[PDB]
C-alpha cells in the first residue's frame, strides 16, 4: 500500500507551507531578537542566508551565522542548537526538506 508514503508526503508538504508562511511573514517585518539585555534587529536577508547553508549540509557551525539570527531561528522552532558541539540542525527532517525545496 502507498499509505505510509502518502502520510509522510502530507507531513512534508505541510512543513513546506509552514516554512513559506514563516519566511513570507518577514517581508514587512524586521524581527527584534531578545538576548538577555540585548535587543537586536535582524532582516529577512540574514535569515535566508543562514538557512541556505542547510541546503547542502544537515549540520551547520554556529560560527557561520550571527547569534541574533540563529537565536531567532531556534526560538521559532526552525533549528536546534548544540552549544557544546557549536552546531545547529533543522528541528526535523521535514524542516530540512522544506529548506531544500523552498530556498
Amino acid at each position: 500500500s502507498n499509505a505510509l508514503k502518502d502520510v509522510l508526503n502530507i507531513l512534508l508538504m505541510d512543513e513546506i507551507s509552514k516554512l513559506k508562511d514563516f519566511l513570507s511573514n518577514l517581508d514587512y517585518i524586521k524581527p527584534k531578537v531578545n538576548i538577555e539585555e540585548e535587543i537586536i534587529e535582524i532582516r529577512k536577508e540574514d535569515i535566508i542566508n543562514a538557512l541556505k547553508l542547510f541546503k547542502g549540509k544537515y549540520e551547520i557551525e554556529v560560527d557561520k551565522i550571527p547569534k541574533a539570527v540563529y537565536v531567532y531561528l531556534v526560538k521559532k522552532n526552525i533549528l536546534f542548537l548544540y552549544p557544546q558541539r557549536g552546531t545547529l540542525k533543522p528541528q526535523s527532517f521535514l524542516v530540512w526538506n522544506a529548506i531544500k525545496r523552498v530556498l
